[PDB]
């Protein structure tokens, strides 16, 4: 007996994962016995889609090396999930002003709320699916570091899962501001969620517009947020926060993961690019009812959802309108792609409440 | 930052596991950079007992080796555990003589059924903690190879859970012979249950008498059963089946996992020696009443819980009874100890039937 590629090469039948369709004998054989500088396999990357049946993606990366020991791999979802992203094809350079976006202001009559988010990796340190609790522990130790050097409106504080009270952790849940465990596939199978909470923690400022996670599904997850529908100020803290952190961590010679190709690195490939997802709330009673709303907001290159987030009902027609992609694009062009899409969905709107009809609105 | 021992060490406050109360950094230090043949680490072995806040062992073996490099943690745990159990202690030889029994038959009255059941490793390849889809494979083929040489009575047949029909399955879940997908958290934090099913099945004989599991929490589950109470014939087909499996593994140059100390070697530490449990099904009307009834049950050296096993009700005062212990103590010996508690417990049972005290039936 011998433990090679052929003895464990798994059984994609049955499955609905892209990487099942990707990932043929002639190129499992090749990766099988790679290995990252910590110790990431190929088995790893992949684990997630075997374990899973449904339409997945399964593959998740446990470092940064990750992303170019197994560059074949994953340049083959990454094209096929981006819709389009060959080897020679670069993410645009991030561009965080907010000055440059035009008519960031929404009709709050309608644009009930903004959002935006994204996620950042410590170069040096493993993804959740490889870190150990040193590790973990350094991302933790990194980020707070950083975050207690903020001021002004961007001055908050830090709440560590593992020494929360019952009044914090109330308050942190009327907020809308905690996390649990996660219980997801991708997340569960890919041994993200070891040795829980151990280092996992809360941060957000006084205002509460400016929230961050530490070591959930990313090392840190940025959330800038506002009532109404100011989004250009909204992506103004965004951006003036990432860079804030990013000075602070200089100090100690820390960096966000970026590269030029693939953009800010995350675990999880759907999220390359931009890991940007901009949001708002907007309330559409007539434009919810209309035979064509779904293809309208595909064609604007939006995504739609539920009040409460992905997979919810909307509550009396407001929905979660947001960018749909996430690379291919700059962080103030995906925004100034919300605001354009959002307020032709507006005109759409306005024009079914006098009784008019959106069929030279729709874009052709 | 380096990614040392201590910046690695478990916290272990409010955990209710036993690893916790030995794994002193004094110990972690010592034992964190320690590898087996196969790659098995502390924190693998661990990992569970800190995922898991409950009162759990939390101590699992990736390996047959893992009870030697990381001898000192499994020692302390196993003496605790298995109340006593010193570095000089042994197991006695593995006793599978059905015909050394005394009055292995039961009042059937009482007893309605008998099952004795074990687990076995197949040396050279790693536990389902750590065992890569190769390894599984391997395990598979072994035990299924020298199952299809088993003839007369032993002659059964193989259903593989990634190749089974409705009809099959629906069969087998009648028969509840059937095993599902663990979910429980040493399987699961243990990472035990990858690449469901693959590799996974079921064999039974004609009679459906012996029945195997293979791949699910061991390599290979063995059980005897039989209506009725004649535990010596149960026991009689139960070594019979072991020996006959070892005798078609030897064909093939394979064994078991053994040696002198532990006996029998499985992942769960809580199941060394002889991994054995013999239980029957007894009806026990008026003594199950008896406000001594728990405690008599425990001087027997038995366990006690519902009819459909571990953490169920008992329908009609049908219990589940059986050995308490796993070590110190031969297979033979342990089907003893349940012949001579069970028949005790049926002089009691039979004593309060005709109204009389059972005071001095009681073990002093
Ligand atoms: N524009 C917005 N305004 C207020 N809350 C939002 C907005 N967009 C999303 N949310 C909230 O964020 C939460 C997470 O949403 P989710 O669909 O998981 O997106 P993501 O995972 O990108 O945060 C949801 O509970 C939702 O209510
Ligand atoms: N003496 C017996 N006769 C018939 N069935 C039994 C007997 N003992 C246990 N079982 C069955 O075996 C199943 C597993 O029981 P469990 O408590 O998990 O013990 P184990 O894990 O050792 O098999 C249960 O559903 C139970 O109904």
């Amino acid at each position: 007996f011998q433990n090679d590629a052929k003895a464990n090469f798994p059984d994609y039948a049955n499955h609905g994962c892209v990487v099942g369709r990707h990932l043929n004998f002639e190129m499992y054989q090749r990766l099988f016995g790679k290995k990252t500088a910590h110790g990431v396999t190929v088995d790893k990357v992949i684990q997630p889609s075997v374990d899973n049946f449904g339409n997945c993606i399964g593959l998740i990366a446990g470092d940064e090396e990750s992303y170019e020991v197994f560059k074949e791999l994953f340049d083959a979802v990454i094209n096929e999930k981006h819709k389009g992203f060959g080897p020679n094809d670069s993410q645009p350079a991030p561009d965080l002003d907010a000055s440059k976006l035009v008519g960031g202001q929404f009709d709050e009559k309608y644009v009930k709320s903004c959002r935006i988010r994204t996620g950042r990796g410590i170069r040096g340190l493993c993804y959740p699916p490889s870190c150990t609790r040193g590790e973990r522990r350094e991302v933790e130790r990194v980020i707070t570091t950083a975050l207690a050097g903020l001021s002004g409106d961007l001055s908050g504080t830090y709440y560590p899962l593992s020494k929360m009270t019952p009044e914090q952790e109330n308050q942190l849940i009327a907020d809308h501001f905690l996390f649990q465990k996660p219980t997801g596939h991708l997340m569960v199978n890919s041994a993200s969620v070891r040795d829980w909470p151990d280092a996992r923690g809360i941060w957000h400022n006084n205002e509460k517009t400016f929230l961050i996670w530490i070591n959930e599904e990313d090392h840190m997850r940025v959330i800038s947020m506002q009532k109404g529908g100011n989004v250009k100020a909204v992506f103004e803290r965004f951006g003036r926060g990432l860079n804030a952190i990013a000075e602070q961590m200089k100090k100690n010679g820390r960096e966000y993961m970026w590269n030029q190709r693939l953009g800010y690195l995350c675990a999880c490939p759907s999220n390359l690019g931009t890991g940007l997802r901009a949001s708002v709330h907007v309330q559409l009673h007539q434009l919810s009812k209309h035979p064509k709303f779904e293809d309208i907001v595909v064609a604007l290159q939006l995504q739609k959802r539920g009040t409460g987030g992905e997979h919810t009902a909307a509550v009396d027609d407001v929905y979660d309108i947001s960018n749909a992609a996430r690379l291919k694009k700059s962080e103030r062009e995906f925004v100034q792609l919300l605001i354009d899409g959002v307020k032709k969905l507006i005109d759409m709107e306005q024009a079914l409440e006098a009784g008019k009809s959106i069929d030279d609105l729709i874009p052709a």
